[PDB]
């Protein structure tokens, strides 16, 4: 049983960066896979990045390839999403989800534990 809270959202100029964090509360943080997802208004929620509990490299959507880095600090019960070279198309609510690493699922939508999401807006309008 784990509770998740995203933070680090904002409104950022095109070409800028953010780092989202997803803080877990509950037992055995080290036994959970964690996944980042994003949802734009009127669109299906989509996979961004996932990180496991082994040495293995994380997984990334083709939509972010190379721009994004997911990482975990097991001591801080925190997963991060560094987001570089942001574009307007990256605007969405970003969500973190957790599932026990031994459980196999067909979709990220089957992860049991979700945060409330953090809003990311990327704007080429120089209000910066």
């Amino acid at each position: 049983q784990v509770q998740l809270q995203e933070s680090g959202g904002g409104l950022v100029q095109t070409g800028g960066s953010l780092r989202l964090s997803c803080k877990a509360s509950g037992r055995a943080f080290a036994r959970y896979d964690l996944a980042w997802s994003r949802q734009a208004p009127g669109k299906q929620r989509e996979f961004v990045a996932s990180i496991g509990v082994t040495r293995n490299p994380p997984y990334y959507s083709g939509s972010v390839k190379g721009r994004f880095t997911v990482s975990r600090d097991n001591a801080k019960e925190t997963v991060y999403l560094q987001m570089n070279d942001l574009k307007p198309e990256d605007s969405a609510v970003y969500y973190c989800a957790a599932k026990d690493a031994s459980v196999t699922v067909a979709t990220i939508e089957d992860y049991p534990y979700w945060g409330r999401g953090t809003q990311v807006t990327v704007s080429s309008e120089n209000l910066y």
